């Protein structure tokens, strides 16, 4: 009968998310919980291992344990100012083990530690199996995405975590060139500069890519590491802080639970307000048994995020000087992450290319694994 499919998987930072290229299309594989995208999340308790959204739903609980952000540490040394900077703002552990980072929880009562690459095996697993209980058959064959910016040693620790998790990698190839991909930017048959621009949760990546007859170059990669939606959810956070001091008098900010709970709202609020002019929130009993009702404008929203929403646009400049490119150089502009949906970042961008169209159809957060699958079938095709 037909040989087994091979699969795309974008290992995000965050969040991870798996394809698979059958009868001409791409069919985004939703998990055991139903969901289209999976968080790249392993926890660790007192009886158990778990990855995926079982592991996010409990990192409240248990913020020591529950590792997330092993992508920022995988291939790196231990040394790396990077890792040394990162470690500062983690829950969990991160401890040297010959100038190699690992990661040390507890885990059924004991002191266990995993490599990045090992944690980011278990991540890989999941989507493996996501991947198998759709297809009903074991899935051995996957393509892996990586950022542009990633160096010899991160691309090669991401293949040993697809080797771990049991897979042959048939390519590791970058996210945005997976999303020219998607977008059949490689199927146009001259050469074109093409901007990916990647806003998600928690990184902001710029990558421009010149296409000649199918083949891709890298030629700049820009951006804010540190930059994301959780960014904008916390203008809002400490703008409901500030309006709950001047009409209750109190400070909710030293009682964990309200700040979560407000936290969590305002991330809801901020996604309304990409396709509703104003948000209402509303939590009972917040603090001291106050019932707390707020609502915010689209306008209001943008003015409080102003600065971080044209800061995005210095990376854009920075690839175009480090590309030696102008702005009007750009064939095509590709949107990437889940934050790319906000009415003001599109703006900012497309204003700034004068106008030009976003290739924006395809979901933000899944165009990456969609790229994936497709070059997936293309490489066990020729493979076989
Ligand atoms: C959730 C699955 C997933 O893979 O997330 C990856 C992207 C995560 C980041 O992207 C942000 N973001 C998103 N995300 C998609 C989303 C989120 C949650 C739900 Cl319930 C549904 C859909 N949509 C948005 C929207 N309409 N406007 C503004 N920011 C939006 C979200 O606040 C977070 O900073």
């Amino acid at each position: 009968m037909a040989k087994a499919a091979a699969i795309g998987i974008d290992l995000g930072t965050t969040y991870s998310c798996v394809g698979v290229f059958q009868h001409g299309k791409v069919e985004i594989i939703a998990n055991d919980q139903g969901n289209r995208t999976t968080p790249s999340y392993v926890a660790f308790t007192d009886t158990e291992r778990l990855i995926g959204d079982a592991a996010k739903n409990q990192v409240a609980l248990n913020p020591q344990n529950t590792v997330f952000d092993a992508k920022r540490l995988i291939g790196r040394k231990f040394g790396d100012p990077v890792v040394q900077s990162d470690m500062k703002h983690w829950p969990f552990q991160v401890i040297n083990d010959g100038d190699k980072p690992k990661v040390q929880v507890s885990y059924k009562g004991e002191t266990k530690a995993f490599y990045p690459e090992e944690i980011s095996s278990m991540v890989l697993t999941k989507m493996k199996e996501i991947a198998e209980a759709y297809l009903g058959y074991p899935v051995t064959n996957a393509v892996i995405t990586v950022p542009a910016y990633f160096n010899d040693s991160q691309r090669q620790a991401t293949k040993d975590a697809g080797v771990i998790a049991g897979l042959n990698v048939l390519r590791i190839i970058n996210e945005p060139t997976a999303a020219a991909i998607a977008y059949g930017l490689d199927r146009t048959g001259g050469e074109r500069n093409v901007l990916i621009f990647d806003l998600g949760g928690g990184t902001f990546d710029v990558s421009i890519l010149t296409i000649d007859d199918g083949i891709f170059e890298v030629k700049a990669t820009a951006g804010d590491t540190h930059l994301g939606g959780e960014d904008f959810d916390n203008r809002l956070v400490n703008h409901f802080v500030e309006e709950f001091k001047r009409k209750h008098k109190k400070d909710i900010s030293q009682n964990k639970r309200a700040v979560r709970r407000l936290r969590t709202a305002c991330e809801r609020a901020k996604r309304t307000l990409s396709s509703s002019t104003q948000a209402s929130l509303e939590i009972d009993s917040l603090f001291e048994g106050i019932d707390f009702y707020t609502s915010i404008t689209r306008a209001r929203f943008e003015e409080l995020c102003s600065d971080l929403f044209r800061s995005t646009l210095e990376p854009v400049e920075k690839a175009l000087r480090d590309a030696k490119l102008d702005k009007a150089q750009i064939h095509d502009l590709v949107l990437v992450g889940g934050s790319t949906r906000i009415p003001k970042v599109q703006k900012l961008l497309q204003d700034f290319f004068n106008g030009r169209d976003l290739n924006k159809s395809i979901n933000p957060d899944e165009a990456v694994a969609y790229g994936a699958a497709v070059q997936a079938a293309i490489l066990i095709k020729s493979t076989r």
